[PDB]
């Protein structure tokens, strides 16, 4: 079955980027940042994405985020009725890997916290798993922040995945993705993280939700949770008109 | 029926993307060190970060062969006869105009952050001046002729690397791989030579970021600051990439 | 015949790849971190890999590790009777390059520990040659731990190596795996390092038994020692089924 | 310029200055900022971005030398007569010393600021290490002796093997970007007892320069008379190593 062996693909490539992702979080928190810090996390979080897309089969395989599925249904690559499914994967990899990575750092997360499972406050593990936004940031400054990030993202995988632009090596096309991820969360991360990617924040906040941590994953940051959803989804949308719209202007 | 047939309009939309991307991931990091009290980023942060931008620009823009993204490379690129002298005015009118909008983006992305950070005191010098996540501006010891060295030198630097780079009559690095080197290089010249003033080597990456903030809130300081520092990258890269250029083009005659 | 080369390649690259990783390690722990940290650790280590690959002679050359030597019996490229040369070779290598650590490190280590050698206080350094885990990490958290770590790790390598992939550019495959080996140092290097590999741990370890640190060395982390012998294995061997099925699947 | 030697030891002065104004540059940049714009991780990164970058300027691998420890490997192998390693030498010791000059100007504010003239080879604002290195204060000069043959004898094994057509290693054009990797493992592995100089004229050539420039004999008499350390180890590194790489494509072929 076609669609079977693209669920898997999204399946395994969303595991391993969560697997990394969450578990340079736990690393750096955990640990008392004495094994990571704001800079590992990032770069592991783009050393992550590196390598599931090559679990993937590179950026030509699969998606692994509801934001680039969309921009595939614009584009006519992927068809409209499949898109649930896909998103259906996605989050359900992400959640399951939030249990790996709750598992892999049982020990670490038991030391850290006592047992006391919270979302805010200075022993908050809430954050391991998804995003939460500064203090200081709006709902308004935060769905801005995440899509102009994701939609940057997205023109950079278009033009990647775009077999007639002259850009980047036959089977290094991760590793570039990679080094955009690192620039854009060393230049665009403070907000919020740029989680970029919705079943990235959902599935593991809903993770967390039932894991122990409780409604509060729902309701900090000013009810946060749905700006990861919506904002990414916006910003493939806009990102992936701003790309058809600059190949149309080029031939 | 939405092509450009114009080839300087398809150059002027490349110079405009890239120097956007470019400014965005530059000024970005500075605003994530800055407004975070240096918890989400920091110096180190700052410079790999611009040299990931470079990057990331120069494959935006067409490789190294594409866009300029730079008067100093749009200078040398006239200089040695590649681009008429003619569209030297074009180029870097639109490269200064995409770093002023860049300048409104970052502005506007760290909104939220700014104010918490500043409480709304937009200061160019003093424990909390935020002046310096758009355009660049001299330790307070550095003197105009330090500092003028320092930017001839630097872009110098980058311009002869850029010029061995695109210069096919060389060995090259494997291609598509030439903006990751040019990465390479930018990072190398920032923990190297960045001390002094934040390494701008781009006239459009520092002069139109700063006209930003004299209209959005900086005031004039921004051309008193370090004694008068504004024109200094402006005409010190491009010194450096006329001086980059010559050393470059007799070295090569000189193996002729 | 090439098993006196095979053999070569084992030692010369596990040589490198020890060197690297432990010199990183003992200038962080030396200097009381004046020259290195955790991170500049991470990253060394990973930058040994790529280095000791190369000198290898690339992914498809030594093996390095008894646990992708045991991948490579399973998946049939390496005969079962190569296996106990392999891993003496790799044994050795890394307890000479300890020794190797100790000599390049003399000065600094008289200088840090006035010659008192431990494990566990500190002004410990054993940790410079061998993994100890976390104080919080139980055996089973450790030994799962390193199961997963090396089968992400053999499953890579796996992938890398097999040519019905279209694969990395040729002579990057060393720099690609040593990304690998970052990832997993960042990500899940805390709870007891990335040993991911039973001669870089054993080695060295037995090399500080009989060079001034004592049982200590094995009965520390409640007898940790172990691990790292075992756990990479059964994830070598996990990895490579989980490999082996998966292509499996996309075959007739 | 039509002689053949002439063209080479251009080669050799351009490759190792720009080696050097990236090197020293970042030490500069790192002490004279009270390492608010470096650190020790920022020295080594430096510091092996500043080898492929120079290795690049000087035409590759099998281009420039840029070390006397790497002339004396191809005179061993006889890749360059034993008449010219003299003059390699002095090129690249005096190219060293110019880049020094190149680097006390580009710094020259951020130098007074910092040391408010008072130009020290030891204590809290020592300014002499910018251009020579110095061994910790607890090394020996055996250890230093040691560290120095190891670091540089695994320097120019890798080179070596690089250089040798014959070994499938690093792609066409990206061989500067391998051996900077080999000098950032070798700067976090094997930079805490004395740096990794690896390179006599790297080390003398500053030494000689602030020597002159004003920080006076002490250069020479600081770290136990360290000095010649990292003028000899490295060509006793480069000979081992040498030797080595041979008996391991012998060991092959
Ligand atoms: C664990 C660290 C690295 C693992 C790297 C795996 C690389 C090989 C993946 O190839 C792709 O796998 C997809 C399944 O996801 C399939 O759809 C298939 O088409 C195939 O092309
Ligand atoms: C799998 C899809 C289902 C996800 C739905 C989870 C969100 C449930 C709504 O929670 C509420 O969100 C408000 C914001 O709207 C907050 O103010 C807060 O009070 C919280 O209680
Ligand atoms: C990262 C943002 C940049 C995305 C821009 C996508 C534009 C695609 C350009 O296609 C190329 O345009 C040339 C003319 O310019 C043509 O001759 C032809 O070669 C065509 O294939
Ligand atoms: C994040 C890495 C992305 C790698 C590939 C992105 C570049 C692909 C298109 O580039 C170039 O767009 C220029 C506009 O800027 C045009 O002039 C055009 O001729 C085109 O060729
Ligand atoms: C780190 C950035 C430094 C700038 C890189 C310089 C690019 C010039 C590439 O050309 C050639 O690369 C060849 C390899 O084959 C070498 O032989 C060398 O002769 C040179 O001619
Ligand atoms: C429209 C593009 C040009 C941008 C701004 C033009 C120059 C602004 C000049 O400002 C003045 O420059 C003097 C010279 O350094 C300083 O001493 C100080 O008096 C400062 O107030
Ligand atoms: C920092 C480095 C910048 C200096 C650039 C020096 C360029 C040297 C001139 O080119 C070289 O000319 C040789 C003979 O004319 C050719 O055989 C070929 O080798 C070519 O590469
Ligand atoms: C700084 C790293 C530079 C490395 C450049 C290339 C290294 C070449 C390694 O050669 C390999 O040596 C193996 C012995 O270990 C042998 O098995 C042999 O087959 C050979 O292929
Ligand atoms: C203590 C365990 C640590 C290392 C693991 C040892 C693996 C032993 C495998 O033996 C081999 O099993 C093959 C299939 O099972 C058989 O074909 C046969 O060739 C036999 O020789
Ligand atoms: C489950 C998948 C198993 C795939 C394992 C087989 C890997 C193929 C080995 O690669 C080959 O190794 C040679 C040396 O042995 C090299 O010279 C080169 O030719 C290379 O192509
Ligand atoms: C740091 C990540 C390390 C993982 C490297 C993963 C294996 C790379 C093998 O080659 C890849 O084979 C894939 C499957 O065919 C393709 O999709 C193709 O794109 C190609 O690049
Ligand atoms: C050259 C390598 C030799 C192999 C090393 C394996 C021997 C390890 C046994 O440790 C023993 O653990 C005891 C705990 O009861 C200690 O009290 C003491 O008896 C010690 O001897
Ligand atoms: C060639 C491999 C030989 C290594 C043998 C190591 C000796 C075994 C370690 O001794 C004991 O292990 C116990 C449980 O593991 C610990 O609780 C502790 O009491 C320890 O002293
Ligand atoms: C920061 C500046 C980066 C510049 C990189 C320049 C790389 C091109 C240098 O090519 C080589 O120049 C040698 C002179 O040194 C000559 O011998 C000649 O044979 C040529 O092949
Ligand atoms: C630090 C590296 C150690 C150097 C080891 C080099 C000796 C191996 C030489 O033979 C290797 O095998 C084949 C011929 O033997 C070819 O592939 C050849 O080009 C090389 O690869
Ligand atoms: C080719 C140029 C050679 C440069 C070196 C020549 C000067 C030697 C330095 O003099 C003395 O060296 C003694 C020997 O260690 C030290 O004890 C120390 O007191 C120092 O004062």
């Amino acid at each position: 079955s076609l669609l079977a062996r693209q669920c898997l693909a999204e399946f395994l490539g969303v595991f391993v980027l969560m697997l990394l992702t969450q578990g340079a979080v736990a690393q750096a928190v955990t640990s008392g940042e004495t094994k990571g810090n704001f800079f590992t996390m990032f770069l592991a979080g783009s050393l992550a994405v590196t390598i599931a897309i090559y679990v993937g089969g590179n950026v030509s395989g699969a998606h692994l985020n509801p934001a680039f599925s969309l921009a595939m249904c614009i584009v006519g690559r992927l068809p409209w009725v499949k898109l649930p499914i896909y998103i259906l994967v996605q989050l359900l990899s992400a959640f399951c890997a939030s249990g790996a990575t709750y598992v892999l750092y049982h020990d670490a997360l038991q030391n850290y916290t006592g047992g006391n499972l919270t979302v805010t406050g200075p022993k908050e593990t809430a954050s391991i798993f998804a995003t939460y936004p500064a203090p200081y940031l709006s709902l308004n400054n935060g769905f801005l922040d995440q899509v102009l990030g994701t939609g940057m993202l997205i023109v950079g995988l278009l033009a990647i995945l775009d077999r007639r632009n002259k850009g980047v090596p036959a089977g290094l096309e991760p590793v570039v993705v990679g080094m955009l991820i690192l620039a854009l969360g060393l230049s665009m991360g403070a907000n919020c993280g740029i989680p970029l990617n919705p079943a990235r924040d959902l599935g593991p906040r809903l993770f967390t939700y039932v894991a122990g941590w409780g409604p509060e994953v729902f309701s900090a940051g000013n009810g946060w949770w749905w700006v990861p959803v919506v904002a990414p989804l916006v910003g493939a949308t806009v990102g992936t008109a701003t790309y058809q719209l600059l190949v149309a202007l080029h031939h």
